């Protein structure tokens, strides 16, 4: 098993996002998880965010049903201004604003997901929290796999994934993974569209040198919904005592939301000797995405629409069940490139065996920005009473009315237009020395991340540049039973883009986290078991300020401490199974507004466990049937954690039938059903005027043929 492989269990033993070399996960001196491509083609998930439903410390309810971005709440933090802070191949997509790429899953070998600091290898990045994905390589052997998918909301997918060699010897061979995908959202009115394409090329001049060119194409004429619900007819009733229906939509009829992505890249290792080996990964991508969307803001009677006009001219006992909405109008144009180069040194001290990691990471992305606005009264308000028992049960919500979006009054909206430079560099050194059975892992990174941003309005030029160090270390105790013992410190900083009262770029926020536990990598059987308490720190997270003035303050502080257990095991040929626990105290520690308070979107309990069953013996030969659970306990519904949303439990179910028994092993049918109980949930609120409607139970069929 290869950290850039398969992994032949749902349970893999080798990882690189967390050391940058082909380490065993035990020997990690850092929570790291692994979501195999195994795993994923179990469930079937839509995006790379639901492939994380099973595992610790991600929250993946940011957003409810909605899936526009893959972006996650990791160990109760996420980047600033609802980013994303995911990497491609040990490469980031640096997005901005609106524009965020998005792998699709099937395009992955697998998803790993590093908790707490990672800048000691990875440079900025948001504290405690990164999402690394593998794109799919070429394989050992022939692979002709067509997939099929069609479900709940007219989901209709068709998928390939081709991967062969030119030569009887291997040096030339390639992998084609492809798939068009269409559906209706959740919420009336909305869609759901998809074209991906990712062209892969390894070139095998020998044993000892490696270049795979990774490609990725993708198009999204509409990527479904992606607004605001109140929490009065979500979370708590409105005036009438009903509720708004999980289906409900407050856009226009013509809200529309595009994104596209291209990328091209490559990944190259070379062994020189029995001591330096040599590996880079680069890539260069061009992103865009543009929408027409009508979002809600909060009901009438919400301090948000405090200054509404077409609020305030409602009767006092009706503001507090009237939608106000806005609106925004985007179009933006990104690119992105990115180099890793790092060389990997294996030599030893008596007794003390060295494995020196020493690179230079560089990037740079730059975005162009250009988006209208509504603000107040921009758009019609909403009244939210309609939504009744016709709209429940019998059929369902109802598309509303178009906007014009176009004759952008220069009263109620204005213009936004930006232009944001990005640029980072980076040079790390990491050791991983073993000195028989005690394993201690040492290195650190010093970075150099600098900001432009250009106000094409204002004609304004805002500028910052960073220069900032991380280190982390670590010792893990491997045992020889399995189990392994392991602490260590490790820290992260993330750059700010926003601009205080003295004209001038916030400082960097910093993180720091202390975590010791136990992972439990036997060397027998294919199970791993891991558990890890974390205390977590975010340093000079920005506040209000003391004396009320639109800026903001640093010198706040929020910290995160807990527990996260994980097991993905295969006790048997036909038994399989994947469970973990999760508490989570976050608090803020220091803050002007909140104190005490723990920041919305994040659950303080958290616990998901699941197990599947084959046959291979009677008439069920051949069938796999499993089931499970996800939990997710209450959460705060905003800043000022004045109201909560609450706890939920969602079942997933699986039938799954190999077709041997046609002529066509290797290949299978499958159902799959989320939400079982089509329960209907409040996944969050970001805050009362932003709850978002868990998912409605969907089912989708799957054939997937293997030639």
């Amino acid at each position: 098993e290869s950290a850039w492989g398969p992994a032949a269990t749902i349970a893999a033993r080798q990882s690189a996002t967390g050391t940058k070399t082909d380490t065993p996960i035990q020997k990690v001196p850092q929570s790291i998880s692994v979501v195999t491509a195994e795993e994923m083609a179990l469930h079937q998930p839509k995006s790379v965010k639901e492939a994380l439903s099973y595992t610790p410390g991600v929250s993946v309810g940011t957003r409810g049903a909605s899936n526009t971005y893959d972006h996650l709440i990791i160990r109760g933090f996420a980047a600033e201004g609802q980013s994303q802070n995911n990497y491609l191949n040990g490469l980031k997509l640096q997005g901005n604003f609106y524009n965020d790429a998005v792998i699709d899953p099937y395009m992955l070998e697998r998803a790993e997901i590093m908790r707490g600091p990672v800048s000691v290898l990875y440079g900025k990045s948001s504290p405690g929290g990164l999402l690394n994905m593998v794109s799919k390589r070429p394989t050992t052997e022939p692979l002709k796999e067509v997939q099929f998918k069609a479900g709940t909301d007219s989901l209709f997918q068709t998928g390939f994934d081709f991967s062969d060699s030119l030569d009887d010897d291997g040096v030339y061979s390639y992998r084609l993974t492809g798939l068009a995908r269409s559906a209706n959202a959740q919420q009336k009115g909305s869609e759901e569209q998809r074209y991906a394409i990712a062209p892969a090329f390894t070139w095998r001049p020998d044993d000892k040198t490696n270049f795979t060119f990774l490609s990725y194409f993708q198009n999204e004429p509409e990527t479904g919904y992606y607004g605001w619900l109140p929490k009065e007819g979500t979370v708590e009733p409105l005036p009438n005592g009903k509720r708004l229906p999980t289906d409900f939509n407050e856009g226009a009829k013509n809200n529309t939301y595009s994104r596209n992505e291209k990328m091209v890249g490559y990944s190259f290792d070379h062994e020189f000797n029995d001591t330096f080996t040599v590996r880079q990964n680069l890539r260069f991508a061009e992103n865009k995405t543009s929408q027409n969307s009508v979002y809600g803001y909060g009901v009438c009677s919400d301090p948000a629409n405090a200054y509404s006009k077409q609020c305030a001219a409602l009767a006092p006992a009706d503001k507090g069940h009237y939608l106000a909405r806005k609106y925004v109008v985007d179009d933006e144009k990104l690119q992105n490139f990115s180099v890793d180069t790092q060389l990997q040194s294996k030599f030893a001290t008596g007794d003390i065996d060295h494995t020196l990691l020493t690179g230079v990471d560089f990037m740079r992305m730059r975005n162009d920005i250009n988006a209208w606005f509504g603000y107040d009264d921009s758009v019609p308000l909403l009244n939210l009473y309609n939504p009744s028992s016709h709209h429940h049960h019998h059929h369902g919500s109802s598309v509303n009315t178009d906007f014009d979006f176009n004759a952008k009054d220069p009263a109620n909206s204005g213009p936004y237009r930006i232009l944001n430079k990005q640029k980072q560099t980076g040079v790390y050194v990491q050791d991983q020395a073993q000195w028989d059975k005690v394993l201690v892992t040492l290195g650190g990174r010093y970075d150099w991340a600098d900001q432009e941003s250009l106000n094409r309005v204002a004609g304004t030029t805002d500028k910052r540049d960073d220069k900032q160090f991380t280190w982390r270390g670590g010792v893990n105790y491997l045992f020889d039973n399995g189990v392994t013992p392991y602490f260590s410190y490790s820290e992260s900083f993330e750059p700010s883009s926003q601009v205080g009262k003295d004209g001038n770029i916030f400082a960097p926020s910093k993180g720091k986290q202390y975590e010791v536990g136990v992972k439990y990598v036997p060397e027998d059987r294919p199970i791993v078991v891991t558990g890890a308490v974390y205390n977590l720190t975010k340093t000079n997270n920005l506040m209000a300020d003391p004396e009320g003035s639109f800026f903001s303050v640093e010198g706040g502080e929020i910290r995160a401490r807990g527990v996260e257990i994980e097991a993905k095991a295969a006790l048997s040929a036909s038994v399989n199974v994947v469970g973990s626990y999760t508490y989570t105290d976050a608090e803020y520690t220091t803050d002007t507004t909140y104190k005490g308070n723990t920041p919305a979107q994040v659950p303080k309990h958290m616990a998901s466990l699941w197990a599947d069953y084959t046959f291979f013996d009677g008439p069920l030969s051949g069938l796999t049937l499993g089931t499970g659970g996800r939990y997710t306990g209450s959460s705060y519904g905003d800043p000022a954690n004045s109201f909560k949303v609450g706890s939920y439990t969602v079942v997933d179910a699986l039938v799954r039938y190999d077709l041997a028994r046609v002529g066509m092993a290797g290949s299978n049918v499958a159902l799959h059903v989320n939400n079982l109980f089509d329960r209907e949930y409040v996944a969050s609120c970001f805050n009362t005027y932003g709850c978002f409607w868990g998912a409605e139970r969907q089912v989708v069929a799957t054939a997937t043929f293997r030639f």
